[PDB]
């Protein structure tokens, strides 16, 4: 009489446990999403961190190669201009004499 | 370890998923078990109700054969009131047909 | 993003871990359940094994009452035999006699 | 009554069951944490050298337009002082012919 009663009850509870193991299943597979994801960025982060450091190098070869260049332009100015100064020198040395063996004459 | 952290993760969502198959498994067999509970209360009640059907019956079958030979008691008691009134009787009478056949003489 | 992965996977485990807080409280609902019936299958037991000492009890008796009866019925039956035999005896005895009367 | 015994069994299990799924599930929770974890020592490592870089521009943008304008300012210097060169030799010249005279 209640014996059907407490059998319901009892077979209720089996069917909320059924469902319930239901929505789990699936959150799973969201978990399983998430640790998917997690490799794929970590990957993507993997390819990142050696083109990273490559690029440094490279800009700092770079920066090198077109700084020695630049103080090779420097000293080669100095040069230049030490000798212009020399001329300069020679030349105002070499008319004081021409005009005073002028006005020796 | 790179990978090492999202790999375990991953198996233990795995055996997650594993474990709950085995309940799905279990539970199959927990509505297995309120089903039959049911089957075997119909059983046992079917009982019962035969049980005291035939105890009814008993009852019933019983007390009629003692009616019917309280009965029979009955009739035979008068029968043989009949029969020793008749032997009274006829002891009487002997005596009688003995005394005028004494009494002859 | 590396942050969201974390935070989605993680609340995915943490449903499931809530999810199954429920199912423990369900399974007592279950093994509640059980218990019930298993009380209620004892109690049937009981009240079985009960007519079935009745229902032998009653056999015992229906057929020792009947037993009983039955051999009233039979030395009843023996004594009826024995008056109906004495009384032959005596319808005998009274012709006998009433015709020695009728000669004499 | 063998129906609640086993009926009973299979309750039980779900239950034994049910707590191993609670001891994976932790461990799954453990996962997403050292994940993170590395998560963030990883991306903390790209970041410093995203940085690293960029303070490398800011030496080296800094350092050639330093050294360029320590160029054009030599190169004023010359083309000045050989501008001189140009006076003093056509006057070299000059009076080297009033000489001649």
């Amino acid at each position: 009489k209640a014996n059907s009663e407490a059998c319901r009850d009892g077979l209720r509870a089996v069917m909320e446990c059924r469902n319930v193991t239901h929505l789990l299943q699936q959150e799973l597979t969201e978990a399983q999403k998430g640790f998917q994801d997690v490799e794929a960025q970590a990957a993507t982060c993997n390819h990142t961190v050696m083109a990273l450091m490559a690029s440094l190098d490279a800009e700092k070869a770079q920066g090198q190669k077109k700084v020695e260049e630049l103080e090779g332009e420097i000293t080669t100015l100095n040069h230049k201009l030490q000798d212009a100064s020399a001329e300069v020198e020679r030349l105002r040395r070499e008319n004081q004499v021409l005009s005073v063996r002028i006005a020796d004459k």
